[PDB]
């Protein structure tokens, strides 16, 4: 069949600002940080950590992810 | 069959601002961040995590995710 | 059939301001953070922790997730 | 048959501000955090955690979650 | 069928504020923080905590979300 | 048959402020925090926790939730 | 000031026939004609003679219709 | 100001026929003809003549139609 | 100012006939016939003659038709 | 300002047959003619004749149109 | 300011026949034909005769159509 | 300023027939046939005869047509 | 003078269990806690909060508290 | 004169088990916890917070304590 | 004079065991902690915290605490 | 004159356990832990924090401790 | 005169265990940690933290301690 | 005169533990840490940290701690 | 067992004159002589003659005296 | 098993005149003369002759005295 | 076992005379003396004459006083 | 076992004058003479004829005092 | 075992005087002597004639007078 | 094992005279004279004549005093 799952984005005369994570001023501070830290024994399989207008698309077809 | 399971976002003549994460003063502050910490024998499959204006499309079409 | 399940945002001649997350003054604070902190021998299979305009789809077709 | 579990959102001619977490002071406080903590031997499906314009969007078509 | 179970939001030379959570003076104080803290062999299926505007699509076709 | 189950929410040449959390002024005071504390043992099946604007759609179609 | 004077037109779920002239049998006979036949020194300045699901949308905005 | 003048129609789910002539039989006969015949010395300056879902817009901004 | 004088004509899972002049038989007749036949000395300035779905759009942004 | 005088249209997994002349038989007769025949000293500026789908924009901005 | 004067026409997992004069039988007859036929000292400026899906953009920015 | 006064025209798995003069049978006829015949001290300055999906585009930038 | 204002505590062949503080068993419970919370503006000049066989033992000779 | 303000503890021959905080099984839970938490502008001059066996022995010989 | 403020503790021949703080089980638990936590603009001059067999003896002769 | 402000401590054929924080198990806990956090502009002048078997001995003699 | 404001500790044929932190098992714990954190535009004069059989003996004799 | 202010410990045919922290499993924690972490703009004058059986003698004799 | 047989003499700001044999004037005269003279073939075991606060301890521990 | 057989006298501020044979006078006297004199074929064991605060301590553990 | 057959005494603060033999005038006189004269074939075993704060300690262990 | 057998004399602040055989004035006398005189075939083993602040300790460790 | 069979003797603070034999005058006089005069066939073994604050110390350990 | 028969004598801070013999006046008199003066087959084995601070130690270790 016909399949559209897609990210679909268009600007016609438009303005547009976003996804901007903007620090004017830190002191002895942890400002906006994406982190993992500390993991034991963990098992993870699709966590997309996403932030400030970056993108990940997953197209898995007919595909098998095996963790045994 | 048409299957339409996407993301669309048009924009004729307008103006927008959105997903922004902004600090003017900070000082021993911990802000915005996105985090994991401390995790032992953990089971996560599909945990995305997202913040601004970030994306994360997952398309998964007959495939199989196993964590046996 | 015909399947529409999609996020559809159109804008004509408008302006918008949406998903901002903004401090003007901190101190000794945590502000806005998304986290996970101390997990131990947790199953998840589908959390998506989301913020800020961010956007998380998830388009399973005849799939199997399987945390075994 | 037709299906449409979508979401709908046009603008005409309008103005909106929305999903907005906007802090001007802060000292020793926790502000809008979203967040998890500590958890043991937790079984959790389906717990989108969502805040501030963000969006979590999930269409399994004849999927299987399986957490055996 | 015709099935149309959807979020429908149309705007027409209109103004919205909505969603916003707006903190002015904090001080040694915990304000508008979605949060989960200390979970013990739980078995949660479909809890969506939401706030601010975000939003949470779940459109299960067909398909079996099984905690065994 | 024909199924409507559905948000419509339109407007027109209309002017209109809601779910809005706003705290002026804060201190030693805990102010519109939601949040799931202590549990234990527990078996939640459908629980959305929802404040301030946000929206949780469920559309399960002959599908099945099944906490064994 | 804000002025909506348009054709608003939203079709739901729905059925509609309209505007539809049919002829099944005509034998030396003159059916459905829109005409104007024999004018003569006429001064006409808006007339419109429509018909059969047609459209005409006159929009004179600050205009000058002079017929010296 | 904001000024909608337009013609504004929107499908969901719908069936419409509309603005149809069809003739099945037809002898010495004149079916639904437009026509405008014998003028003499006329003065006609904005007058359309439409049929059968044909559209007919003047959108005159700050303009000058002089017959003089 | 901002100013929508369009038409707008948006299509979703819909089916639509229009705007359509079909003959079966004809004999000896004259069937749909847009015409102007014999003008003599006319002065005509926006006469639009439409029909079977066609379009006309007259936008004149300060301009001047001057028949002197 | 900003002017939106257009012709807008969108298709999403719809069908449509718009503006057909179908003839099936035609014998000695004049089936669907667009003409104009016999003028004398006519004096016509903006006349759009139109049919069958076609389409006709005049978008003059600042201009003059001189028949002296 | 921003002018969007356009023919805008968009296809998604659409279908659609338009403009056809199609002609299955013909005898002794005249059909479907777009014609001027015999004018004398006639003045036309801006007649546009269109048919059958054809387009016809006329675009004049500060310009002048002098007949004199 | 910003101007688009263009033809836009997308595709998007779609499948489209327009602007077709299709012939089966004819015999002594005049079928389709766009002409001019017998024009005697004709003044003709922006006259598009257009038909079957052809495109006719004046873009007049500053520009003078003088017919003195 | 002779002044005895002591704590004289004397033991001979004997046993004695005393200010102990024993949790055997405590969940999601606050046991046994000394503490002092939330003040704003107090003044307290003597008050010792004593527990579990501990001691506070004040002798002021001559001398001079003084909270001014 | 001769002044006694002590602590006088003697032991003969004895067995004795004091000031002893025991936890044997804790879970989300605060316990025997001295603490002060959240104080504003406030004015504390002899507070001795004590427990379990421990000792504040204070002797001020014609001393002075200004808080001015 | 004779001045005897003091803490005298003799044994003989005895046995004791004091001030023990003892956790066997704990788990996402505060347990015995001394703290102060979160002052503002306080003024505090003699506040001991003790706990657990520790010792704060002060013997101000003739001296000043001067707190201006 | 004679003065004894001392801590006097004799062991004669004794066994003294004393002062001892002992943790067997922990986890994701805060267990026994002197701390003093988060001040303000805070004015302390004696505040001896002790625990365990731990001493503070302060003599002033004639001495001066000014905080202006 | 005479002076005795020590710390006297005699031991005779005795056996005397005291001042232990032990930890036998942690995890993601913080356990018996003695801190000072986070302190600003602070004032302190005779702050002893002490812990764990630690000694801190301060002997003024005519001495002057000045914050100005 | 004759003054004695000092620590005097003497030991006969004794033994004794004392000050000792001992860790036997640490896994992601922060054990016995003895720490000053984050002070800005702060007036410190006798502030002693000790721990473990450490000592901190301090004699001033006529002498003049000044922070001006 | 546990076996106390002892002189046990506390003094706790007390004056005590005892066992005191004074002599002012003596002429010829034999005062407070303690005396055994003129014995012959005495057996005497355990006699004591004691006088003026003078002490005799006698602390036979399975001893044998044999005056055999 | 604990055996106390001792002579114990402990002083506090106490003032204590014992045991003193004083003459002032004597003349042809014979005063506080501790004599054994004319002893023939005696035999003595234990026999202490003390006098003016002497002391005389027998401890005899699993001894003998044999006088055979 | 334990065994304290000892002299224990100690002085606190205090002032005693004791066991002193004073004469201030003698005249052919005998004052305070210890003899024993004149024996003959006599068997003494332990007979202490002790005077004037004299000590004679005698602790046998496991051992034989043989006069045979 | 522990064995204390022994003359414990400690001094604290404190002034005694003790055994003090002190004569002003003598003429044709004996004064405070120890003397032992006219022995004939005596057999004497532990006699301590002791005086004056004199010590005479005897400890017999396993040994033998054999008179044969 | 552990064996203490001492003398022991502290001083602090303190002043002293004691076995002090102090003759003013003396005129055809014996005043304190310590003598033995006229033994004859005399078996003594242990005999301490001690005096003045003199010091015999016998400290046998598994050994063997023998007077055979 | 451990054995401690000494003589331990310790100042701090003290003021001691002892074991003194003074004479200030003497004629034709025997002033404090130790002697031992006519003995005859006299068999003495421990006999100690000590006086005035004078010290006499015997340790015998395993030893054999043998006069046969």
């Amino acid at each position: 069949g016909q399949d559209m799952q897609s990210l679909f984005t268009q600007y016609f005369q438009s303005m547009t600002e976003y996804g901007k994570d903007l620090v004017e001023k830190a002191k002895t501070s942890e400002i906006q940080s994406q982190a993992k830290a500390y993991f034991e024994k963990t098992h993870e399989q699709l966590t997309p950590l996403v932030r400030s207008a970056g993108t990940s698309l997953v197209n898995f077809f007919s595909s098998l992810m095996n963790l045994e």
